[PDB]
């Protein structure tokens, strides 16, 4: 029908579809082959079978469209896109392209794009690329975040405030709510601000901790897991990254929330040809270039990553990568095993995270406000500053909390 | 008569049955040559065979229904599988396969599966692949685990929960006890949980070492032994992980306790092909991490949970790297300390590092509180130190006897 409802229907469901289209040995293939039976003996109307995807250009210079849903796996249901195609319309990897597709003529492998319906949500005639828009602080537009789930959103806003085009390092050691702190800045970003594309990239991980995202947030999850190779992991991420610049390109605001940079980082290393601990000097680079990518852009738009930074994990190779990231970012929220191990549960180093340019993300008044705060909280230890913060904000919400605590 | 009850006879039973058939100088063969030679000399009373084994379709489309019994060592009594009866029937490696047998005919090599009667304990003509269930997180389900057997068993259940579908490491030093601790979780297993499939699989073992786990586990017990080829290793292994994904397509709980992912993992080390990180190829780790990223509890029911060794402190720096690329894939993690160890404390827990992910789902809310309220006392406490506390005050009695035993 169209391939990318189709690609969204549970397996089951496209199972009993293609048995009623006449389909026989289908419960035994994997979802994008049953994808592609249904969609190859659906090869009987005449200008009905819609396709889309994320362009990816190989070497060779023709392209692929690729599914979010599939987190980009090469798959048997790719849409072919020609390199006559992607001269005709200017198209450079990332650019999402959506429009009619075709089956095979035989000795073709895949369905292919008939016709260019658009680009990037816009006319496929029509953009000045990431790489020359201009970078500023970024920090101006603040990305703002009743319950007790609000609680941490509540400590972010104080502790280390988030703006359209952040570049925000996490730093987490295990077992400290790394994962459930990034579900929560999801769902914030999602109920708050839902004019931003948001994009939650996982790198090195569990299968069925990629589902309980996957089920969380209102965006794109893209994932690899641990049982893939480097080769994927990078792949992912660039094929993430790409679609994000040119989203930027058409003046949007998009946020990417990256679990592992240090992960990632992990993958480059092992993928590029030929040390510090373990890591090649060189390999670095690409992660780096991909952090470095974080902008609030001049010309409109902002780019916005958020990536945890792996610590304490007894590798060195972990180790060297977080040396490597300090001084990359411009938010830091700094997670303490002391806080987790005593399960107060927002667990943000207090004094250990903030934002650069706050000034730019905050009303004077508010600052001030913030000022005081951290007046008071600086000489506290770690775990008494967060048990401080919750017994004094669950009486609240953020902005009473100051009125109230004054007199 | 049926191939598994033939391949199930002590191999002295084999030749007086033999022998007493009319067969000559078959004494020093090896017991699936004579086995061979009591199906084909047993071809007399024709439509009586029976045969069965795991499949595995080789590269050219026809397969093989190895047997278990040999740790799915290719031999001379290994049921040849049509490629036309694979296709007939949707077959895939790693599927059980039941049936009647026939002898080679002039110019074969193998008996033959020439009626097909159960596929995965099914209807043959009767499921939707592993790869494609989703997959929770593995804790809408426990498997808990007064004698002092029940001292490991009981330990284990309050470090670290094992529930329907966990992928757990067992990071384990020399002489720890990890070897009787894999016999306590099996024992634990098929007297507490019957109900789920126990597949035991043990790579790179010394030949006794094999034997003693083949008789106390009740359950499925395939190794591979030093003296065979890393190929060999590999090989056993995908066969155990293939059938494994199989059941579990049938919505049961298969459990794989698998000793030395190390191990599994030089093997495809030796094994892969060509960018080195400290003697092992980059490359190489993927299907080890694959075997063990396998491990899930799925949504349309069934499960399946993998508990692997890591070994550890073997002075060998491509172990440890191993250990290393496998620091964070798992959901539970159990570690013994050589420290407990020398000191003869048995159960030698390291309680403060073992535990497990989503403890609140495998968990009544009163359970865990009581186990929160344990960890709090045990924290501040050494790793020696934490064991004999813990022994001594499960030497009263059992379980919930600890806790409204402790609340004085
Ligand atoms: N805000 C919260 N409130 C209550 N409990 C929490 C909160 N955040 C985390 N926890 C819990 O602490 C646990 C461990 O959290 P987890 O999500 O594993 O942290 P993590 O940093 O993702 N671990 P790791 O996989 O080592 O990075 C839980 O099981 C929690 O329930
Ligand atoms: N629960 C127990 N009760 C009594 N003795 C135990 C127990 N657990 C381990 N041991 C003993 O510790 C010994 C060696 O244990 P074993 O299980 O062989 O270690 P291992 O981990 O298999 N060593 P290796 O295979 O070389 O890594 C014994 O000989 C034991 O008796």
């Amino acid at each position: 029908m169209n391939l990318t409802e189709l690609k969204n229907t549970p397996v089951s469901e496209l199972i009993t579809l293609g048995e009623n289209m006449g389909l026989e040995n289908l419960a035994r293939m994997r979802k994008q082959d049953i994808i592609f039976a249904i969609l190859k003996q659906h090869a009987k109307s005449g200008e009905d079978i819609f396709g889309d995807g994320v362009l990816e250009i190989l070497q060779d210079g023709f392209g692929f469209l690729r599914s979010a849903d599939s987190s980009y796996l090469a798959g048997p249901d790719d849409i072919y896109v020609s390199p006559s195609q992607i001269r005709r319309f200017n198209l450079r990897t990332g650019d999402t392209i959506s429009g009619k597709i075709r089956p095979p003529k035989e000795g073709e492998r895949y369905f292919a794009l008939l016709k260019v319906n658009e680009v990037n949500f816009d006319k496929p005639e029509n953009n000045k690329i990431l790489f020359e828009n201009l970078t500023p602080l970024h920090a101006n537009s603040r990305l703002r975040m009743g319950s007790t789930e609000d609680l941490t959103a509540r400590v972010l806003d104080l502790a280390s405030p988030i703006g359209r085009g952040q570049r925000g390092l996490i730093v987490a050691p295990p077992k400290a709510g790394k994962t459930m702190l990034l579900q929560n800045i999801a769902q914030s970003i999602a109920y708050n601000h839902p004019d931003c594309v948001l994009m939650v990239l996982l790198i090195d991980e569990r299968p069925e901790e990629v589902t309980e995202m996957q089920r969380l947030v209102k965006g794109e999850v893209v994932a690899s897991t641990f049982d893939e190779p480097a080769s994927r992991h990078v792949q992912v991420a660039e094929m993430v990254i790409e679609k994000a610049k040119r989203l930027v390109e058409h003046k949007k605001d998009v946020i990417i929330l990256l679990d592992s940079i240090t992960r990632l980082a992990r993958a480059y290393n092992t993928v590029v040809p030929a040390l510090t601990g373990g890591v090649d000097a060189n390999a670095l680079h690409r992660p780096k270039r991909f952090f470095g990518a974080a902008r609030n852009v001049e010309e409109g738009g902002s780019l916005t990553i958020i990536a945890t930074a792996l610590i304490d994990t007894g590798s060195k190779m972990d180790e060297v990568i977080y040396e490597e990231f300090k001084g990359t970012g411009n938010m830091e929220l700094h997670l303490s095993r002391k806080i987790a191990e005593k399960r107060v549960f927002p667990a943000i180093d207090y004094n250990r995270s903030g934002t650069r340019k706050e000034e730019l993300l905050t009303t004077q008044e508010e600052l001030q406000k913030m000022w005081i705060l951290r007046k008071i909280i600086h000489p506290m230890g770690e775990i008494d500053a967060m048990e401080f913060l919750i017994n004094k904000l669950a009486m609240t919400k953020t902005n009473d909390d100051f009125f109230e605590m004054m007199k």
